[PDB]
């Protein structure tokens, strides 16, 4: 009942979703791909997981129905996203990846991908058909496929090699851990670069980290441990580490967009294929960015539309490099779906070549003060009603203060208010999680700070007083 797709994914209850619905989901999908002949009898199929408490029943039920419908389930254990995929496209073979992502601990969810990359909208279509369409089927776990670390060691390679042993040399660096699927590989892959890291606030409990709403306990973590002068930079990730988060050499957030640009930057990129929340101020340094839509698929069907290489990435900081980059006789292929790993990289080795302070090189941008945030628990008929009545121009006057008239609206994706000072203030629903998103710009950190807080409580007022 909670379980559908969204933004990216199939997402839910993991109560829901660890039973038969994540092995019937995992049948309709195997099932859809041998249906357009893609997936032959015996086919490999990689399933991965993150740290989450329901994700290795889920994965075990996935690899049951990968083996029932005829294929070859391969456990690739814990590990990233990115990881997985890269190693499964390489082989040319579907995977799942287990995961909520950013979403609630009382949540899991699906990723998949097709061997040339993730599933796209018409893909989510044809899996929810044929889903309708099963039996009413047998689910069984599969606890049987040894675990293989082939796709982390090849994944860490892929950046130990770009980069080169020893390239980092001289870098501190704290790897904020909590429970990142990357959180022991950051450790290793920094050290064969030549960086020290240093190990910082594992959780044995799963943490939810969304890097567009970080918890305020997790901004008070980084000023923390980053306020020691030893550190020139702290890097962790996001659970099922599809997301960098970033501080700089003081323990302040580096924003994912901010990020992104610094990374555009270091590829030597070409073209960017952004949604339309990351920062305005993008377009003032680069000279050809495309916009789109919230959510990977909107941006890996702008990245294949467009002929330095095509990059991708979200304000949540994930990149997908669209084009083979090419450095000191080294090459990164091409990975069309969020990483972690490459800005984390590009972020540091900007600091490295540069001899410069990670806060200088973000500062460098000018972007105009953003902040982003989001309720929680609000049901999608509720910020549907809500969204709709920013639709009515008495609605929006009523709403907002008088001072400050509204210029311009915007309904691509969610309802985004642009108003005569400049200020912006955006909403929309998520799409992976019964929340609803509320993103400003303002020209200074009091005004952005008091233009996020009113944002929230006009939503959170609305949302009360149509309930
Ligand atoms: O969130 C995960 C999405 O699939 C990702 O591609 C998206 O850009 C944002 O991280 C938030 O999307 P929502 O705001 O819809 O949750
Ligand atoms: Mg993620």
């Amino acid at each position: 009942n909670s379980l559908k797709f969204g933004t990216s994914g199939l997402r839910g209850l993991a109560v829901e979703l660890n039973g038969l619905p994540a092995y019937a989901y995992t049948m309709a999908f195997v099932q859809m791909l041998a249906a357009k002949g893609q997936l032959q009898k015996g086919d490999k199929v990689f399933v991965g997981r993150d740290l989450r408490p329901s994700s290795p029943d889920i994965a075990a039920l996935a690899m049951g129905a990968i083996e029932d419908a005829g294929f070859t389930p391969v456990n690739c254990g814990v590990l990233p996203t990115p990881a997985l995929s890269y190693y499964a496209m390489g082989a040319k073979a579907p995977s799942i990846m287990v995961t909520g992502s950013h979403i609630p601990d009382d949540r899991n969810g699906l990723k998949f991908y097709r061997r040339d990359g993730e599933i796209d909208k018409d893909d989510e279509a044809a899996i929810s058909a044929a889903y309708r369409k099963l039996p009413a089927l047998a689910a069984r776990k599969h606890v049987g496929s040894t675990e293989t670390d082939a796709a982390l060691q090849a994944y860490a390679d892929r950046y130990a090699g770009f980069l080169g042993k020893g390239s980092l040399n001289g870098l501190r660096v704290g790897v904020y851990q909590h429970s990142s699927v990357a959180r022991d590989l950051l450790m290793y892959l920094l050290t064969t670069l030549g960086v020290e890291p240093v190990a910082l606030g594992r959780s044995d409990i799963f943490v939810p980290v969304d890097t567009e709403a970080l918890r305020p306990e997790d901004i008070a973590l980084l000023a923390q441990w980053g306020k020691s002068d030893r550190l020139d930079a702290i890097v962790s990730t996001d659970g099922d580490a599809d997301r960098p988060l970033i501080a700089d050499e003081h323990g302040q957030f580096v924003r994912g967009d901010l990020a992104g640009a610094i990374t555009a930057t270091w590829v030597g990129a070409d073209t960017l294929v952004t949604p339309v929340t990351s920062n305005t101020a993008l377009e003032s340094r680069f000279p050809k960015v495309l916009r789109t839509r919230v959510g990977s698929p909107y941006v890996i069907a702008s990245m294949a539309q467009v002929s330095g290489p095509v990059i991708g990435f979200e304000a949540n900081g994930g990149v997908l490099l669209g084009s083979t980059v090419e450095r000191n006789g080294r090459s990164l292929t091409a990975l069309p779906t969020r990483d972690a790993l490459l800005p984390i990289l590009a972020c540091l080795a900007t600091v490295h070549e540069k001899k410069t302070p990670l806060s200088t090189i973000a500062r460098s941008y000018g972007f105009r003060v953003a902040l982003s945030d989001r309720l929680q628990n609000i049901p999608q008929e509720a910020s549907t009603a809500f969204l709709a009545l920013l639709e009515d121009a008495d609605k929006r006057a009523s709403l907002f203060p008088a001072g400050d008239a509204i210029v311009r609206v915007e309904t691509i994706d969610g309802v985004k208010l642009f108003f005569q000072s400049g200020n912006a203030v955006h909403y929309r629903a998520s799409g992976n999680a019964p929340e609803l998103r509320c993103y400003v710009e303002s020209s200074d950190d009091t005004q952005a700070a008091k233009l996020q807080a009113l944002g929230l409580e006009i939503a959170r007022k609305a949302l009360k007083d149509a309930t």
